[PDB]
């Protein structure tokens, strides 16, 4: 069985060989946070950035050193997507802006953001922004293909899908090559710079036992899911809140631990992250889209998801134990 908590413990154990004594001061203002952070983080050696972080906002004599570092990670993670910098753009989910090259020092900023993300993982701090699953796979050095495209470029996915579901640039290799290329298309230099910054703080091989979804949880934190909020803002197709399978689904959600609930949330929606307003504000690819459970096929069918529409295709299972066994397997798959 896959055990996230064990993987994190082994990850911490490995990070000890990189741990350094004492602290480093990071002096940043709230007005010019992004730029002060850039000059501060880039002025230190990787080895020094592995010492305890002492983030300081001049004028603020905050005794809560931990609270200020958490705040700096939260605030800086929001600045990563600021259009004024033209580094990352929305596609919570971020992607490298291909127009970033307009600033001739753009690769230095990607090296900086790379250090920042590796620092969050190294210091056990969460960020309030995130990336796509194919990009988490890239951080882990895991291969990416056609399945990873559906969530990033649906039109391109469907055209590549037509080459597979039917019969000139040097089929299975081509479709795989094209998919890989599309995922880092026109952002290859920025990506390489990001990884240079990332690897000097935390070699990406320290994360080798995690899958992409676990890495997202590690960067977000295992936030406690409000079960009542989830239930009040869940909609149904060919089912009702009084249906046996639905009542078993909610029983299954109460039974599993919070890591399993996040894994279920990632299975249905593609992310463990929730909007600030909760389940009512869930967004799909075509507009607002609340978590939806649909009755599909028969008892022998496996559970399926349509992450673009935050939709679970739940077969009409015979027992609660059949529902528990089929969903656990469906959400575990990597
Ligand atoms: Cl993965």
């Amino acid at each position: 069985v896959r055990d996230f908590k064990a993987k994190v413990q082994y990850f911490r154990f490995w990070c000890q060989q990189l741990a350094m004594p004492q602290h480093i001061k990071i002096t940043v203002t709230r007005k010019t946070l992004f730029e002060d952070s850039f000059q501060q983080i880039m002025s230190f050696s990787p080895q020094d950035l592995r010492r305890r972080l002492w983030v300081i906002f001049p004028g603020e004599e905050g005794l809560d050193y931990g609270g200020v570092a958490r705040e700096w990670f939260f605030l800086l993670s929001h600045e990563v997507s600021n259009p004024m910098y033209c580094l990352f753009e929305y596609a919570y989910c971020l992607q490298i802006n291909p127009a970033s090259y307009i600033n001739p020092d753009h690769l230095k900023y990607f090296r900086f953001i790379g250090r920042f993300i590796a620092m969050a993982l190294f210091h056990g701090k969460f960020i309030d922004t995130g990336f796509s699953l194919p990009f988490y796979k890239r951080i882990l050095n895991k291969p990416v293909g056609l399945k990873d495209l559906e969530s990033i470029d649906p039109e391109f996915y469907n055209s590549l899908i037509w080459v597979k579901e039917n019969n000139y640039f040097s089929k299975e290799e081509y479709i795989r090559m094209v998919a890989e290329w599309r995922l880092s298309r026109g952002v290859e230099e920025q990506t390489q710079a990001f990884f240079e910054g990332f690897n000097e703080i935390l070699p990406q091989q320290y994360l080798q036992y995690f899958d992409a979804k676990e890495l997202e949880v590690l960067l977000c934190g295992m936030q406690e899911i409000d079960l009542n909020d989830w239930q009040r803002h869940a909609i149904y197709r060919r089912y009702a809140r009084t249906s046996k399978q639905i009542m078993w689904f909610w029983q299954f959600v109460k039974e599993i631990d919070n890591e399993k609930r996040m894994r279920l949330l990632q299975f249905v929606t593609g992310t463990c992250r929730l909007p600030v307003g909760g389940f009512a504000d869930l967004m799909g690819s075509n507009g607002p889209q609340k978590f939806c459970i649909e009755k599909v096929g028969k008892e022998n069918w496996l559970p399926r998801s349509h992450t673009c529409f935050n939709r679970l295709d739940l077969p009409p299972y015979k027992s609660y134990e059949q529902l528990k066994e089929k969903l656990l397997f469906a959400i575990e798959e990597t």
